[PDB]
């Protein structure tokens, strides 16, 4: 009867304008909630990126949400990836030598986003295109991973904020609030639909 | 196709939090504008409350755009109006001793509306404030359709005002939360 849903950022730019949709208040550093009578908005900052982060955060992962989201920027190993994009993901994969046995988890699609696949690496990736790779992130992989041990469902909202070459990082550079807004407009609707 | 939105919020507490949505600009004072490729949403904040504030900002009314929305705090002059409830709004007149239909926002309970002059319980009356009235008026004279957010913010009695000054956060965010899906659906 009241929805408990756990937003995950990895960085406070990433999360700053869905921080300010709502009067949520600071319960420990890096923390916020907000909590009505049909919906528990709860928001994490992961402390640094990648793997390192969600394990400081998510281990042990919190029992008692209703879903997890994920919500962050990704890079664009495809230049057919318009940026500025908001993409809900289908699966995430751990990137591996092209050798290896892929070990690929299914996620929740949000409703009326885009779909894509994405791949979390552990080193920023840089080495241009190519070749089975859409969106690149640091985390999702690893918060799946975490979610899996509580079974709760894990959804990831990723917009495209650079293209995955060394040229490509400008352009995050210099559009950081617009892609934290697109995140923002793309979490407000799935809060709407339980008020 | 872009969509033209006019917001009108008659004091900065009640435009607080729909102003927390968006990286809005300002470039007058009073004045901001998110322009996106689906949505130009602009929100006015009127200077001061009432009649005066409505005609100081839309006289002569601003022409161009697709709707206006008055969004406010209202008083409920019926206690059978529970508080903190948003309401839309399907007609208002203005308090005499002649209604204008107002276009309701879909999803939100139906309400009347009674604008006065200046500021106990009657019977007649449901939501009261002191700008819907007029807006409407200014809205006519450029046939921009009009709608109006209301959320029930306190009794018209003397006791009544405590819940209005205890609680301006989050009628302010009950503003903004039946806002943003209406820019949501627009993109």
């Amino acid at each position: 009867s009241m929805f408990k849903l756990l937003l995950i950022f990895a960085d406070p730019a990433e999360a700053a304008r869905t921080l300010s949709l709502f009067p949520f208040s600071l319960n420990k550093e890096n923390f916020y909630t907000y909590h009505t009578e049909n919906v528990l908005l709860d928001v994490m900052v992961l402390k640094t990126w990648g793997y390192r982060g969600v394990v400081q955060a998510l281990s042990p992962p919190p029992s008692g949400y209703d879903l997890w989201i994920n919500a962050g920027f990704a890079g664009a190993a495809n230049p057919n990836i318009p940026l500025l994009k908001t993409y809900t993901i289908t699966s995430v994969k751990e990137l591996t030598p092209t050798t290896s046995v892929e070990e690929e988890l299914e996620v929740t699609p949000i409703p009326r986003l885009p779909l894509a696949q994405l791949t979390s690496v552990r080193s920023p990736y840089r080495d241009g295109f190519h070749e089975h790779l859409q969106l690149v992130d640091m985390e999702g992989f690893f918060i799946a991973k975490q979610a899996s041990l509580v079974a709760c469902p894990c959804s990831m909202i990723k917009v495209s904020s650079d293209y995955t070459t060394r040229e490509g990082q400008d352009f995050l550079k210099n559009n950081k609030v617009k892609l934290s807004q697109k995140l923002a407009e793309a979490i407000f609707p799935i809060y709407s639909s339980f008020i």
